[PDB]
């Protein structure tokens, strides 16, 4: 698995669980291709996004639904999504913390 | 001012200076318009991007060049750039602090809403 995701939830002090996260690469004319997606699992984890295969280098944008998740939680927050550009230069976990007003995340590349 | 931007550096301690930040607002027609843009100070801070009046309702996405910066500075980092992307302004008027930590493979933001 090259490239994973993680969510947690820094309110409640759980994995955000059912959060839809979607996963672009950026095409030869400036825009965003559809690549991965999925919903986190009960440990706020998303595997089987892709293959060595077909995780070339490139620049790629991760989205997670942040507004659906707090949504849900009866939580008005502030942010439309949470977003992680970055590029794969030749395993990746994309970690992000979320809060009503606030996320962090951070790359573990390893 | 209604819109500010603040940008810290986590492995410095300091401001994060000259950071390029470009905001944008998404149109009728579903595309980000240019909005807004500058650089953050001496003091990490970007104001006078907007004022009340052109601070309409809307879908607002502030971009911080945090790749630019920490490139400028001569490492490379793993982020293309920071974005935050919220509604604005949809129960009246707002002022908004966007406040963002950086590392090169981590960042942290926040926003502060009042009135
Ligand atoms: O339990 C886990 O599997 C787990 C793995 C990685 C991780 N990173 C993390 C985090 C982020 Cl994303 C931003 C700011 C601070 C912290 Cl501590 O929490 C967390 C939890
Ligand atoms: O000195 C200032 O003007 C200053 C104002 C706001 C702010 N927020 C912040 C922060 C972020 Cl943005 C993410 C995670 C943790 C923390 Cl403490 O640092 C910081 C510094």
């Amino acid at each position: 698995c090259p490239l994973m995701v993680k969510v947690l939830d820094a309110v409640r002090g759980s994995p955000a669980i059912n959060v839809a996260v979607h996963v672009f690469r950026k095409a030869a004319d400036d825009t965003w291709e559809p690549f991965a997606s999925g919903k986190t699992s009960e440990s706020g984890e998303l595997h089987g996004l892709t293959t060595e295969e077909e995780f070339v280098e490139g620049i790629y944008k991760v989205e997670i639904d942040t507004k659906s998740y707090w949504k849900a939680l009866g939580i008005s927050p502030f942010h439309e999504h949470a977003e992680v550009v970055f590029t794969a230069n030749d395993r990746y976990t994309i970690a992000a913390l979320l809060s009503p007003y606030s996320y962090s995340t951070t790359a573990v590349v390893t």
